[PDB]
DNA sequence: CGGCAGTGAGCGCAACGCAATTC
DNA sequence: GAATTGCGTTGCGCTCACTGCCG
């Protein structure tokens, strides 16, 4: 019925949803703590980047 | 990579960007004489309709 | 006044920047 | 002392849809 959602991982990690997917992006000065969480939602929701608001949103190829 | 999209296409047909996505969608009353116009430009140009921008526009799904 | 096109807005993840604050 | 937090949006194509543009 419903997917999953960048939005969902950011909640259940309980942090500020940029912390979240920078992870995944390109993590530098993250707290050991602060990507404890997040990395426990990411894999808790299953987060798959999804080719779809990835090329709207401003890649480097529409 | 070129930019062209809805908006480019737009203006070297002389007319909006839902000209243009008309047939994309429907094809229904395309001014009944630019119809087979705006497709054959859309194949000219080149011209990639998205491939999953479509599905998050105009979702009304909620 | 009537046909038919055009604009408007929203959906989702991704990124920028410098200093104060917390560890 | 040095790490580390952040803020908050746009915005992009692309859709529908109603309303206005031009006749």
């Amino acid at each position: 019925m419903k997917p999953v959602t960048l939005y969902d991982v950011a909640e259940y990690a309980g942090v500020s949803y940029q912390t979240v997917s920078r992870v995944v992006n390109q993590a530098s000065h993250v707290s050991a703590k602060t990507r404890e969480k997040v990395e426990a939602a990411m894999a808790e929701l299953n987060y798959i980047p999804n080719r779809c608001a990835q090329q709207l949103a401003g890649k480097q190829s529409l």
